[PDB]
């Protein structure tokens, strides 16, 4: 017997990401001998990106491939299921936390309460900022109307004085063009180029070579399926799909990084200047970020569990010192 | 319906072998029992360094080795695992293999050997265990050091050490009997499983900025006898490829968890962790770069692999034209 699932991705049509996602659906058919077929839908095709969560919960969609932290406002734990400012910043660290330090189970338990089955994370990229204004130091963020993905990311930029705005990636170009926003933090170089941000913003803002991405060094996506639809899939196919997503996580990551390398030369020719903030700017953001980690971690039991296990890991690899944590607890 | 005997480079009792044993159960699950792999720890069927020939001839259906062990016979394999001061993050090697053309190069080079290179298996960086303190670059001179040969051994030889090749299972007695002064094997957890802390009270690592100078990404892989592979139906071939890719990271994560738990054990065993300086790293760097090119030029496959990696490294700022002055592959 054959099963058919409709799954919408956060990737807009015409992006390297959507192409990768399409390819994934044929890999799934191959790995299941045609027994599990996924019909891909680009961002907005069935429901607005920010409403996918509820659309999957109710079953209009069988599943989704979102940027996990989009649900931070309704599920605090999701702010910890993707990178946050100055925390773990390498793909391998997130892989370790999810797959051996207990992250996958925390995520699954939190989503299960929502009637969703969190399959696993999908590696992706660090994020960059596109700005119409040259933001060369920490102090230049004050007063900047900045599109960000809400949650803890938005809070850190707000603490730096920015006026944060929540908008889907597909609405960023017109917002910049119309002056609704001055800058935008969406994804990496290749996809941002696909969407044309270089045409409406001549500056790319990045951290120092030591800390390239201050805010989102590991911007994870994932695959989350309606729980009822998941439970109806035979276990053999469930296990195959889990493996398929884990393989895709890195095939996706690899494809994005390839496109990114090819994108930098393009920005140069577009007349875009890549601006690098300093290590001092990183220290100013760090002082604001750590307290915010704790504020978000204490929201519920899931956010507490995710953050506590990530904090112990960070202590283990020298990413945080006891001194910096003075007065902070869960 | 299909049963394969596969031997790993991991010794029984190590964290690595437990992960590998678990992988065989996952494979059975992913193929509904149609493909069953019988796991064998290091040395069970044949000696670790003899796996290459065992699989080629079919004595073994496959193997899970540290890829650079074949550097002597296949120069390209020195480039299918990390080398001194090159790409040093798991994600970079993953990108190189899966989107920058590395997997195809590996498969073509192994097919000529009658072997099917499934894919790389992520693992860890490696550390050094020493009986005497090695606190600076200059202290490597005269050290009898166990290393995995190939390019890794040459860089250490260039630094004045006397390198020796021994499978991980022979390191403990060699250290205890004075045959070697130090040994680079794998990460902290497995080295602890092997008991190195009982015979050497120092661990030598690079600075925080470069913790692993010679082997930051010590990749393993799965390689199957070519005829055995071609005899396996396409659907199952594909499922095994996905199984190994999933395993790559489950294995990596398992090793990293064990490593975090190992550092406290070394402290309790009275072992001192020594960190070399940024200057020591620069000194090794001057030696390593020229060696990369020496090995790169050996054949069509090593030339293709390094050319690709060098372009990647220049793309991400890992090498400067200044450092490459007078060097061409």
């Amino acid at each position: 017997r054959r099963y058919r699932w409709r799954i919408q991705t956060a990737w807009d049509a015409g992006t390297v990401g959507y192409s990768l996602f399409q390819k994934f659906t044929e890999r799934v058919k191959e790995l299941t001998d045609g027994q599990l077929e996924v019909q891909p839908f680009p961002a907005g095709a069935v429901v607005g990106t920010f409403d996918m969560f509820d659309a999957v919960k109710t079953g209009v969609l069988d599943g989704m491939n979102p940027f996990t932290l989009y649900w931070a406002g309704r599920m605090p734990v999701t702010a910890f299921l993707s990178s946050y400012a100055l925390g773990l910043d390498r793909p391998d660290q997130w892989e370790t936390w999810f797959y051996s330090l207990g992250g996958l189970d925390i995520a699954r338990r939190a989503f299960a309460e929502q009637g969703l089955f969190y399959v696993g994370p999908v590696q992706h990229d660090l994020n960059i900022i596109h700005s119409k204004k040259p933001i060369r130091r920490f102090e230049d963020f004050k007063g900047v109307k900045l599109r960000v993905p809400g949650g803890m990311i938005a809070e850190v930029f707000a603490a730096a004085g920015a006026s944060t705005v929540l908008l889907p990636g597909g609405e960023v170009y017109p917002a910049l063009e119309r002056g609704v926003i001055d800058a935008a933090d969406f994804v990496g170089p290749a996809v941002n180029y696909n969407l044309g941000f270089h045409q409406v913003a001549k500056y790319i803002i990045m951290g120092p070579p030591e800390t390239p991405a201050i805010h989102q060094p590991v911007d994870l996506m994932d695959f989350t399926i309606n729980l009822n639809r998941w439970r109806s899939l035979p276990k053999p196919l469930q296990e195959r799909f889990i493996a398929a997503v884990h393989e895709y996580s890195w095939i996706h990551y690899a494809g994005i990084q390839k496109a990114n390398l090819e994108a930098w030369p393009k920005y140069r020719q577009a007349g875009v200047e890549v601006i690098r903030l300093s290590n001092e700017d990183v220290r100013k953001f760090r002082r604001l970020a750590i307290p915010i980690w704790f504020k978000w971690a204490k929201m519920d039991k899931y956010s507490r569990e995710a953050f506590a296990s990530q904090l112990e890991y960070m202590k283990g690899i020298g990413y945080v010192t006891d001194e910096e944590l003075k007065g902070l607890s869960l």
